[PDB]
């Protein structure tokens, strides 16, 4: 409900209405998302057109807000499209329609200015003079949690340097089966960071995957510096928690929760589909450790009053919102 909390909810679609506030309440693509020229698309077909739909009546309703026309857009319609992909893929699937329709235009690189980070991957040999690097872009992290205390702990296993021995010895081609060292190396951390943890893994004896329950702590502050190769004392990598999407029950159906902290203020709110109610950061940040959250969402502190700059009913273009109400008139009127 929209007078206790200022926020309002949405109807059901497993872990879409978690993402798409999520998504929202990141008011820099938010304002982006409005701008996006949609005024020659259609209404049935047009993902962009869809997500300006969901975000305008976010923004306006006091009653909660439709999912089934978003649905329509990219096919995703019955339960069990939604089960074979995972939330990041959804991410995947959402930002590329939105980047796409961003260029050419003057809200073009919006995606990629907020979500985009860099990091190399590399092979040095131990005993010969070879190196292999690859530089790679990331939109989203996935990180691993099974014994791992905490998310220091999880960057850490992730830059971890493995070694190439006696069995697993690098191929180097011309030079030959070499001893060396493989690693991955952040370069830049992006303004918005969509860390997934790593909940499910395989299980030899049981031929299928299985679930992690395992208690797993993340801070409200992150700093990252010592995960960066080159540091900035002008920018440090000083990251706030923004929202935390929680699951709880089996995995064949479930119930989909997500935390949310909108302004970056301290003041938590639970969204449990169409009730959203206020929380305190405990309920948010402590009791959701291990009932295990799968998705965390950090702002950069640098980039904290740009990420989530108020958004006005002004910043809604005139063509965009005169065709939303034209929608909703007739929709009203059809009996
Ligand atoms: O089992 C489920 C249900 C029940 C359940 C429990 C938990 Cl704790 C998390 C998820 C979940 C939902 C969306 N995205 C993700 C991503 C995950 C990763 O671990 C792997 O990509 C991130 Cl590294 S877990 C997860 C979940 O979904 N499935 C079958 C497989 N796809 C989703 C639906
Ligand atoms: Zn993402």
């Amino acid at each position: 409900s929209k007078k206790h909390t200022g926020y309002v909810g949405l109807k059901n679609t497993c872990y879409m209405n978690s993402l798409l506030q999520t998504l929202f309440f990141t008011n820099q693509l938010r304002k982006a998302v409005y701008m996006m020229p949609t005024e020659g698309d259609d209404s049935s077909k047009s993902v962009p057109l869809a997500l300006q739909r969901v975000f305008y009546e976010l923004q306006h309703s006091d009653k909660p807000v439709g999912t089934k026309k978003l649905t329509k857009s990219f096919g995703w319609e019955t339960l069990d499209s939604f089960m074979q992909h995972d939330v990041q893929e959804l991410c995947r699937v959402l930002l590329d329609n939105v980047e796409n329709k961003m260029k050419g235009t003057c809200v073009e690189g919006t995606i990629p200015k907020l979500f985009r980070g860099k990091m190399v991957s590399y092979i040095q040999c131990k005993e010969v003079d070879y190196r292999s690097d690859r530089r790679e872009d990331y939109y989203d992290i996935q990180l691993s949690i099974k014994g791992k205390k905490n998310i220091f702990e999880s960057f850490v296993d992730y830059v971890a340097v493995e070694q190439l021995d006696g069995d697993n010895k690098y191929d180097a081609g011309e030079h030959g089966l070499q001893e060396a060292e493989k690693g991955v190396k952040f370069l830049t951390l992006p303004p918005v960071l969509h860390l997934q943890l790593m909940r499910f893994m395989y299980d030899p004896q049981t031929d299928q995957n299985i679930k992690i329950n395992d208690r797993f702590e993340f801070p409200e502050q992150l700093p990252l510096d010592e995960f960066l190769q080159k540091t900035d004392p002008k920018d440090p990598a000083n990251y706030i928690l923004h929202a935390v999407l929680v699951h709880s029950g089996d995995n064949h159906g479930g119930h989909y929760v997500v935390y949310l902290n909108p302004k970056g203020d301290g003041k938590w709110c639970k969204f449990d589909d169409d009730v959203v109610s206020r929380c305190t950061k405990e309920e948010a940040i402590e009791h959701n450790y291990g009932t295990n959250a799968y998705m965390l969402v950090y702002i950069r502190e640098s980039k904290l009053s740009e990420v989530l700059q108020a958004v006005t009913d002004h910043d809604i273009p005139q063509q965009l919102v005169e065709r939303l109400q034209e929608e909703k008139r007739i929709e009203a009127q059809k009996r």
